């Protein structure tokens, strides 16, 4: 009772971007007034939280392209 698993994927893929000038970008958030009170917090096992947070972000990548790839082989005799 033989088993023969040939896992041979081929990826010749391309994620490409072309762009002229990138610019003249203005991000002017108005100021914040923030009051947080937190009494009894209990986080466990891959929690990702924000409370009363203020985040101003300007993100301007020339490319910003992304390729994600997961291969997975699971064998159980």
């Amino acid at each position: 009772g033989s088993v023969q698993i040939v896992y041979k994927p081929v990826d010749l893929s391309k994620v490409t971007s072309k762009c002229g000038s990138l610019g003249n970008i203005h991000h002017k958030p108005g100021g914040g007034q923030m009051e947080v009170k937190s009494e009894k917090l209990d986080f466990k096992d891959r929690v990702q939280s924000k409370i009363g947070s203020l985040d101003n972000i300007t993100h301007v990548p020339g490319g910003g392209n992304k390729k994600i790839e997961t291969h997975k082989l699971t064998f159980r005799e």
